[PDB]
């Protein structure tokens, strides 16, 4: 049980084979959840969970750069479910972050950021319980 909006340091920023591994539980009227991957005030990787848009469930994820959302781009495979226990695993590549959640592969997004070693800090916000932020490397 940790407090959200959630800030977890990602110290010298991310490199390819660093798994960051986020555990919550999804709450029962989830509206949306957001990681946010930031280099300073930039979002170099926003991952959101919509579960109503105009009553559909989708992925969306973009960059936000000197304060301007990019192109979105955006995933209709939507594998949260309210109320359940949830994993979102975040692998650095090198030319893509990849996540799968509940240990089956979602999406992969480009780098647009290319600094990684200055990414030093994910957000992590919305409807969820969160229960452990930590990363690792393969
Ligand atoms: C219109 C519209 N419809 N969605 C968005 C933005 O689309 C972005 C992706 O392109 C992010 O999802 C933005 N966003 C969402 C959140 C968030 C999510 C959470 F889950 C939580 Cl909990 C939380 F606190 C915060 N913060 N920023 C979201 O506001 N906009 C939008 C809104 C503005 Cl002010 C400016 C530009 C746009 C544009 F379309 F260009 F992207
Ligand atoms: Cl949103």
């Amino acid at each position: 049980p940790l407090i959200v909006p959630y800030n977890l340091p990602l110290p010298g920023g991310v490199v390819p084979r660093m798994l960051i591994t986020i555990l919550g539980t999804v709450k029962p009227n989830a509206n949306r959840i957001a990681l946010d991957f930031q280099r300073g005030n930039d979002v170099a990787f926003h991952f959101n969970p919509r579960f109503n848009e105009n009553n559909r469930r989708v992925i969306v994820c973009n960059t936000k750069l000197d304060n301007n959302w990019g192109r979105e781009e955006r995933q209709s495979v939507f594998p949260f479910e309210s109320g359940k226990p949830f994993k979102i695993q975040v692998l650095v590549e090198p030319d893509h972050f990849k996540v799968a959640v509940n240990d089956a592969h979602l999406l992969q997004y480009n780098h647009r950021v290319k600094k990684l070693n200055e990414i030093s800090k994910l957000g992590i916000s919305g409807d969820i319980d969160l229960t452990s932020a930590s990363y690792t490397m393969i």
